[PDB]
């Protein structure tokens, strides 16, 4: 039957730090991490800043000769594994490598590489496509190469569902464990889809904020002046674990994950519903999934992404499902500062929620300057704020009117 | 203990067909989908051609203008998704839509799309990039344009595990539905790769038969001259329904999916293990799964994409797994004639699978004139065979080492 799953490890890039201790730090200080790009010439786009990982050294990780041949997506995904394999103490051997899987998952992969490869098909062609394209550039290749260089024979996979990835990878690799076809999963997800297609191809939509002049204050979920997400860069891993498994081998328990939904909103290709019926949907899934009353959730991680319709979807959702206990609960958005890691988001974000929980501390949302009509929930604008938190959530939604929940709560 | 799971439903597009029974018929038959790639300059490329999908008319499924936005992949999985659900005969109501969910897959996703927008972005710049670039191209929208236009609030995801994506998607929606997370999933894969970077990627990396004067022989999966796989094009998708769900609207049962296994490798980031000790432990889960001892099983549709050390890894496979059994049951590769349709080849090889059960027949290895040195298996060279079969296999081996098998039983 349905077994308990705990969080033993977690390892994160982020635009506020190359670990978790130092992006969380950033988090607590409403810091950003948002900046002109400066790895390429943006200046015929119209959005020219994001949150770039800052001083990511590789061959921390991996030599030089294996790094060349990947993309940063990977390199940023394989980085964060390492780091959360490393925090949670496991040693992988004979007796329970087949008990350990993979799930790091992507919205984009590896725009970088496929773009640079394309451009040497049409500029020069085919012969100069390099033969480490395939293998170096597609999303399940975090999984693999992890599964490589660990020796992780369990379940190998990436799931790929846009903004909501990382909730998903993580929810889903709970389910594994969960019902017993893996003891361990290293989960979450690593995006970089900071290339001229990604920044050009959300500029084509009009998703980005153009806030070119001031990148700091363009992440501002809820604020009347919010005009589309800030594109970021990294990656989230977490060790999800048995509980009999942890608790055998003396185990640091960071929180339980007693709830997962997943919904489909069957909406729209690409915009939220007004009235947040696909995040309510989701959250109610994941309380039900929890066995908890829903006055017992203390602090919401929100999805956040600073666009005009995500934004107030996502009160109406918290409202609908909260009822007066709405105005009880803190929510905020971390892409305030961390702006939009994509298929990363999930798997960052994830973290912070288990790290309130730690700290008993709900990080802010920095900008909200201007809360907007209807948007007077407990949004934590401006300054991190100590309280009580025994159980948080982490929303996501993607494209494809796809959603995320997950619930964790303090572990005795 | 576990629901049981059904297959109410297929749809295809293939090198063979634009459905199922027109792809079987051709399987049955030997027929080779392999031809030149036309409206296309392949001259510098050292691959010319491939199974491309022939006649495809996307208006049968949607609108002009929906599908304009939609990378081929997008269309073929949609086309495959809605000829699956028509041939479940289910109806989505207001009582069963949060019970029907969606996982339809890619390895590769959009290359095509990628194509075009880079020779916009590169002769023009970011300003004629597609507004449907990153929503038309993102592999998680063949699951949320289904969910959408049929008002599907189930689970709604999707895997990328290269070459495994099919296998694992259909194998995980299974779980959904035998957990009790859904009643009814949408799963396979899609694919469209047999163009400039697919064939360039995979031409560079020389994974690909380079047999352009005899196309239809380049696929010749275990015999001596081999020289790498065929890139086709296409899609699968099966309805997975609940069985007391099924029975009760007096659904057409096709076959039970009994079991679903996955493993990963952790050899090697494209080759397999010479002895398949990484498939060895995936159908050995898969069979475990199933409750079902090797003895029972009497067809593989083998992953057989024709290279040199995929081809013999399956062979040192089945021997280790079914000792004694493994010359009793009849293994052949349908990429014989299909080729390798990646993330899509465990989608039709489940359906060949399936439908193998329904008409008591192995489909043929075709072009195994001279079998490989250990290739003394039945490989069921050249013609189809009548035979018994009660318990179907398909398996499938992707890049980063991941692993899935599908067990499919006879249902009476
Ligand atoms: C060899 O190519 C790949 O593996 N791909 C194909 C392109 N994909 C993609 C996803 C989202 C998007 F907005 C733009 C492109 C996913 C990665």
């Amino acid at each position: 039957s349905r077994r308990r799953v705990v969080i033993t490890g977690m390892g994160m890039l982020s635009p506020l730090g190359l670990d978790v201790p130092s992006s969380w730090e950033g988090i607590l200080a409403g810091r950003s991490g948002i900046a002109p790009i400066e790895h390429m010439d943006l200046s015929a786009y119209s959005t020219r800043f994001g949150g770039s990982v800052k001083g990511f050294n590789v061959e921390e990780y991996l030599s030089a000769k294996e790094a060349r041949k990947l993309d940063l997506f990977i390199q940023y995904g394989l980085a964060a594994s390492f780091q959360a394999v490393r925090d949670s103490g496991l040693e992988v051997t004979d007796a329970n490598r087949e008990r350990i899987g993979v799930s790091m998952g992507s919205g984009i992969g590896g725009l970088t590489n496929i773009e640079n490869n394309c451009r040497s098909l049409f500029e020069q062609g085919p012969r100069r496509i390099s033969p480490f394209f395939v293998p170096g550039s597609i999303i399940n290749m975090v999984s693999g190469f992890l599964s490589i260089h660990l020796g992780l024979q369990g379940p190998n996979y990436a799931l790929t569902t846009a903004q909501t990835t990382g909730t998903h990878s993580i929810g889903m690799a709970a389910r594994n464990i969960a019902y017993g076809e893996a003891d361990v999963m290293v989960a979450g997800g690593s995006e970089m889809a900071a290339c001229g297609l990604g920044l050009g191809g959300f500029g084509a939509a009009r998703a980005l904020s153009t806030r070119n002049d001031e990148p700091t204050r363009a992440s501002r979920p809820w604020d009347r002046d919010r005009d589309g997400f800030v594109l970021s860069d990294g990656s989230g891993a977490l060790v999800l674990e048995e509980l009999e498994h942890a608790r055998a081998r003396g185990a640091r328990i960071y929180a339980e994950l007693v709830g997962f939904g997943m919904s489909g909103d069957a909406f729209h290709m690409t915009a939220p519903p007004e009235d947040g019926a696909g995040a309510a949907r989701c959250m109610k899934n994941a309380l039900r999934d929890a066995g908890l009353d829903p006055r017992q959730v203390d602090y919401i991680n929100a999805h956040g992404t600073s666009t005009p319709a995500g934004d107030i979807a996502e009160i109406a959702a918290v409202k609908s499902v909260f009822g007066e206990h709405a105005h009880a609960l803190s929510m905020s958005s971390t892409k305030s500062m961390t702006g939009h890691l994509l298929g990363a988001a999930g798997a960052v974000e994830a973290i912070f929620s288990v790290l309130a929980l730690r700290d008993q501390v709900a990080p802010p949302t920095i900008n909200l300057d201007n809360p907007d009509e209807g948007c007077d929930l407990d949004l934590v604008a401006h300054e991190a704020k100590p309280r009580k938190i025994d159980v948080a959530l982490s929303n996501s939604f993607g494209f494809g009117g796809t959603n995320g929940t997950l619930v964790f709560r303090r572990f005795a």
